[PDB]
């Protein structure tokens, strides 16, 4: 059937693999991995249903306008919603200034697209006012690198799976939330019977049938849980001084210099036999744990929401890189710090691209006088255009709608009515009578739509050209494949007339195309710690990817960041081996956090926890994977998983339609009984739109990075 091969990147998850789209006649018919990108020709069986997701005709294929709150939305032309959406956005700003709009982007958003809204708020409106999904996400692990190492991002790549001899997998279901890299992990485990697997979560998963030992510690007790790791550690003299003596500095439990000594007596509240009673776990997991952490050849540790989604989110991140510090199991293949990112581009579209409230593209931060001139001087800005303050974080966002405080909203290929935290509390901000909301969205059966006052249709992943940066700092090009349908136009366009339209300086938005911005982009991140240059179109066209630093097209990119020889940040002529660079002294940080717990605990009232979690076969709203067939077969509808020991106790049996509730709402959900969750613990999954959990979660958030935390709240259940 294909008469071509387009590459381009998986639409899913932060792995990233590269895949080729076959098309015939215009069509795309086939997809296959991309031989050439870290995958090395293996797809998930997602990825490998993308082509009826790219060919559905249940498409958003011209405008639509809401003319009043509550009407209906009916056809309109794209110059008269363009029109609407200028003059509506140019009046708020005329009459109550920028930070009366705002951006809601994703991770999920080309690089290029997120770049130019980003760049519109911030440089043509004058308001910060740009956040997106990543806060929900990613943002405490930003939070643990940038106060661990003073740079975000990891330091070491996908590869290091390879020759690591150790996996602390905490927090993260690998298994069904990036496939790719958990068969990669369960084969290096096959080709070395001697690789030692921790996996530490509440819930026991398909990941843990790789595993050593299973840690299924209580709920927010993984901070004592870590802690103690390190206890023993120190106790059993598996530590590396050499390397800490010279490459760490110690932080106390109030965030003041300190040093190994303090470490020591701050380590004493958290000894394996006091820890373990904390965490409902047998005190040898403790021990089993740091050892096979701290002896191991090379180590290396993954992990994703368990830990980011949490109020001690940064300060989890903050004691998995004190256990590679402590031990030197850092900046050498196969050991290193892994946070693994969920979506395709947090990393390249958001994080890197400073697409956030607080920050600025290429490591530039919002309350830097010198990073605000450098890029009123990149961008060609009047001076002082950018505001020094920080605009509305997520949360503080959907707040500042709520309150009238953001008048305008442009929502971009994320389906936050469905996906924030406190949805009952959401829902009613984004009812607010005199807002403007507008939507870019595919799918005309995301949730969100029916807050729309405006939706425009977009191209949909390969009907455009532009670039993803998955969770190893590999940026990665998909080309255009096939047209988009109906009215349907590339955002990066979309987002230019809008800007021109709205009265922006029209050097501002001096683009044709996704390519024409990624140079721009390039030449805002040269000098930089991110330095991207020399990832010319043309290179990422032939290449599956290339990682940063990558300076020059002669440059090959880089895999160990802070090493001398590898990474072209580090001087040539350094006289250390290593470099954290991030830091003032080159040093990176152990923090001596104190551990706590929810921000909302279970008590006599409500005696459970609730966490939420992702399931194989569906992507978070199913607005996508909703589309195959193929991928109902299994979990076609949301259930609650209850532990067997808590539900027999309580008189629950399989299949009993339960009710969940917690201080915000209550949900009728049928019981799946079995010993997945640990007892005291119960979970949901968020896929189906029929049963919105969110609903039933709080907003309470890291104070620091401000993700919320989806992973714990207080719950109870009886039969219905
Ligand atoms: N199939 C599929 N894959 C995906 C996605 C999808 O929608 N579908 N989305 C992608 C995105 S954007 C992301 S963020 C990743 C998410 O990837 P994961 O974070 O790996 O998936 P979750 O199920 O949300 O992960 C939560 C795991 O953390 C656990 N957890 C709960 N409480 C605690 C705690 O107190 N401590 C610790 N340490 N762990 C706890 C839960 O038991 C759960 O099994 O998946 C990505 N991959
Ligand atoms: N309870 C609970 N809630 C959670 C989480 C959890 O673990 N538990 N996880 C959180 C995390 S980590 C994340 S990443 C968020 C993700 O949450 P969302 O981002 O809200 O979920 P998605 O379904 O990925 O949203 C992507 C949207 O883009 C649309 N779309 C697809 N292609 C295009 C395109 O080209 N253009 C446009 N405009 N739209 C497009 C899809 O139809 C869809 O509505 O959810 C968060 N919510
Ligand atoms: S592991 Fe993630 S990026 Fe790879 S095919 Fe599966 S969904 Fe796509
Ligand atoms: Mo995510």
């Amino acid at each position: 059937r294909p008469e071509k091969w387009v590459k381009g990147v998986c639409r899913y998850c932060g792995t990233g693999c590269g895949v080729l789209v076959g098309v015939k006649d215009g069509k795309a018919v086939a997809i296959q991995g991309d031989p050439n990108n870290h995958n090395a020709g293996l797809l998930c069986l997602k990825g490998s249903l993308l082509i009826p997701v790219l060919n559905s005709k249940e498409r958003v294929t011209q405008p639509l306008v809401r003319r009043h709150k509550g009407g209906k939305l009916e056809p309109v032309s794209w110059d008269e919603a363009l029109d609407l959406m200028a003059s509506r956005f140019r009046s708020s700003i005329d009459m109550y200034g920028p930070n009366s709009v705002a951006w809601y982007g994703s991770g999920q958003c080309l690089t290029e697209e997120s770049y130019v809204a980003n760049k519109i708020f911030k440089g043509g409106f004058g308001t910060n006012n740009v956040d997106g999904n990543p806060r929900l996400c990613m943002a405490s692990a930003v939070g643990g690198y940038v106060t661990s190492f003073g740079k975000d991002e990891p330091m070491g790549t996908y590869a290091d799976i390879d020759q690591a001899t150790c996996f602390f997998i905490i927090g993260s279901n690998t298994s069904e939330a990036h496939p790719v890299l958990f068969r990669r992990i369960a084969r290096r485990k096959q080709v070395e019977p001697g690789v030692k697997i921790i996996v530490a979560d509440p819930r026991r998963t398909n990941t843990s049938r790789i595993a050593d030992m299973h840690v299924a510690f209580r709920p927010g007790t993984d901070l004592a849980f870590m802690h103690s790791m390190a206890w023993v550690i120190i106790n059993e003299e598996l530590d590396n001084p050499r390397f800490w003596q010279r490459y760490v500095n110690f932080m106390d439990a109030e965030g003041k210099p300190s040093d190994f000594e303090g470490y020591k007596a701050f380590l004493e509240n958290y000894r394996p036999e006091k820890v373990a009673e904390i965490c409902r776990v047998p005190v040898e997991q403790i021990y089993g744990a740091a050892r096979a952490f701290a002896e191991s050849a090379a180590t290396m540790s993954l992990w994703c929401m368990g830990i980011n989604q949490r109020v001690q989110g940064v300060f989890a991140n903050n004691l998995i890189h004190n256990l590679h510090l402590i031990t030197g199991q850092i900046c050498r293949p196969g050991a290193t710090s892994f946070s693994l990112t969920g979506q395709p581009n947090a990393c390249g579209g958001v994080r890197d691209g400073g697409a956030l409230s607080h920050l600025l593209p290429a490591g530039r931060a919002i309350p830097n006088a010198k990073h605000r001139a450098e890029m009123e001087k990149l961008w060609g800005l009047p001076e002082g255009r950018i505001a020094p303050e920080p605009g509305y974080h997520t949360v503080a966002l959907f707040e500042a709608l709520g309150r009238g405080d953001v008048k305008c909203m442009i929502i971009c290929e994320t389906n936050p009515a469905h996906t924030l935290p406190n949805l009952n509390k959401v829902h009613k901000a984004m009812s607010h009578p005199e807002s403007f909301i507008v939507c870019i969205e595919a799918f005309p059966d995301a949730v969100t739509l029916e807050y729309a006052d405006l939706v425009l249709p977009p191209a949909f992943w390969c009907e455009r050209d532009g670039v993803y940066g998955c969770g190893e700092r590999r940026y990665s090009l998909t080309e255009k494949a096939v047209d988009p349908p109906g009215q349907c136009r590339p955002t990066v366009n979309t987002l230019v007339e809008f800007a021109r339209r709205a009265g922006v300086d029209p050097q501002l938005v001096n683009f044709r195309n996704a390519e024409d911005v990624w140079n721009e982009w390039r030449m805002v991140s040269k000098g930089t710690t991110y330095d991207f240059w020399g990832m010319t179109r043309e290179r990422l066209r032939k290449e599956s990817g290339l990682i940063w630093p990558c300076p020059s097209e002669d440059h090959p990119g880089t895999s160990l960041r802070y090493v001398r020889g590898q990474d072209p940040c580090v001087p040539a002529d350094h006289p250390d081996r290593f470099f954290f660079y991030g830091k003032p002294d080159g040093r990176a940080v152990i923090w001596m956090r104190p551990a706590k717990g929810a921000a909302e605990e279970p008590d006599a009232e409500y005696p459970l926890y609730l966490t939420s979690m992702r399931v194989i076969d569906h992507w978070h709203t199913a607005t996508m994977t909703g589309k195959v067939p193929e991928l109902q077969k299994a979990n076609p509808i949301a259930f609650v998983e209850i532990n067997e020991e808590d539900a027999a106790r309580t008189g629950i049996k399989h299949g009993d339609s339960v009710i969940v509730e917690t201080r915000r709402d209550a949900m009728e959900l049928p019981a799946r009984v079995s010993d997945v969750c640990r007892p005291g613990l119960i979970a949901v999954p968020f896929f189906d739109p029929k049963k919105l959990v969110n609903k039933l979660f709080l907003d309470a958030t890291d104070p620091v990075s401000r993700e919320p935390e989806y992973k714990i709240c207080a719950a109870r259940v009886r039969k219905a």
